[PDB]
DNA sequence: AGCGTCCAGGTCTACC
DNA sequence: GGTAGACCTGGACGC
């Protein structure tokens, strides 16, 4: 297919959004386990599917530059203002990250130290269905393997969009495409392990028991506590996966995922231990208490502070 | 030399 | 509700 674009080579095809590097670092966000579907196909340029089309993104010191491949056999052109608005919404640029970093650092000297080296880590606003099934794939697993799982799931069950160079881009599958009893066996062939059943059973539960796709919008409109409880009915969704979906797709900025990294960060970097349980190791009660500890420390956007520490912990 | 253990964005099941 | 251990997969890497 046609080439993945670079800004300096094809300037007529790009348009900018005001966005300083203090507000966003693509290299610290897009490969860090929020979305699994972006790749640095040219140095400093990240390509992936965003609002149903492929985009490439790159940045200068003060701007986020964007290019879109419409794949409808139309003539190439720069993104329009209306298309750029989808990118601005995906990066939630109405939230001023530099102010949150100052708040978090004022209450937490450890955060302040890490933040100095990890500027521009913000939270993507993701599609609920993509986020749900990506995080079902994430449990007891590592980011490189999760990334492959998600790519193979999309290639097998999602619509083909376009090919750039030798990369064929697919959209994320629908609920219906993931729900049939033949799907688990295919996802097992694709190496999803025991999560193959969780993916297909969760798609069937949403369609057959929760009222279909509108349930995810209902959870976006519900409180954090209500949304988190509701997601936990799904096979493969426990309190951590539910917190990931709440934070990253359901607009719950105080949701704090607690995985292996955040548990070890609490112990190593905060000397924290639970005080609501005599036994101190990970457990439902202690993982719950740890989420509450980080909310109490960082405030109503505690999940966003978690994303900074998580991204940094991947690099150490 | 390469096997085998540890480990990774945890959840489920069984049992008390 | 608390506790404990199994669990698909494959890269890191000690022995
Ligand atoms: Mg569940
Ligand atoms: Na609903």
């Amino acid at each position: 297919g046609p080439g993945h674009r670079t800004l300096a080579s094809t300037p007529a095809l790009w348009a900018s959004i005001p966005c300083p590097r203090s507000e966003l670092r693509l290299d610290l966000v897009l490969p860090s386990g929020q979305s699994f579907r972006w790749r640095e196909q040219s140095p400093a340029h990240w390509s992936g599917v965003l609002a149903d089309q492929v985009w490439t993104l790159t940045q200068t010191e003060e701007q986020l530059h964007c290019t879109v491949y419409r794949g409808d056999k139309s003539q190439a052109s720069r993104p329009t203002p209306d298309e750029l608005e989808a990118v601005r919404k995906y990066f939630q640029l109405d939230v001023t990250l530099a102010q949150l970093y100052h708040h978090w650092g004022s209450v937490d000297s450890h955060f302040q130290e890490v933040a100095q080296k990890f500027q521009g880590v913000r939270l993507l606003r993701q599609d609920p269905i993509e986020c749900l099934f990506s995080f079902i794939c994430s449990s007891n697993n590592n980011i490189a393997r999760i990334t492959g799982m998600v790519e193979r799931l999309c290639q097998a069950f999602g619509p083909r969009l376009i090919q750039l160079d030798d990369v064929t881009y697919h959209g994320f599958p629908s609920l219906q495409a993931l729900a049939g009893p033949e799907v688990e066996a295919h996802l097992r062939k694709l190496g999803l392990g025991y999560r193959a059943r969780y993916v297909s059973a969760s798609a069937r539960a949403i369609l057959e028991e929760q009222g279909g796709l509108a349930w995810l919008q209902q959870l976006r409109e519900s409180s954090y506590e209500e949304a988190h409880k509701a997601l936990c009915i799904l096979p493969g969704v426990g309190t951590h996966v539910a917190d990931c979906i709440c934070l990253m797709a359901l607009d719950k900025p105080q949701a704090v995922p607690v995985d292996v990294h955040m548990w070890h960060i609490a112990q190593r970097d905060y000397s924290w231990h639970p005080t609501t349980s005599q036994a101190k190791g990970p457990s439902p009660q202690t993982n719950k208490e740890l989420g509450n500890f980080f909310r109490s420390l960082w405030g109503p956007y505690a999940g966003w502070a978690q994303a900074v520490l998580f991204s940094a912990d991947l690099r150490q």
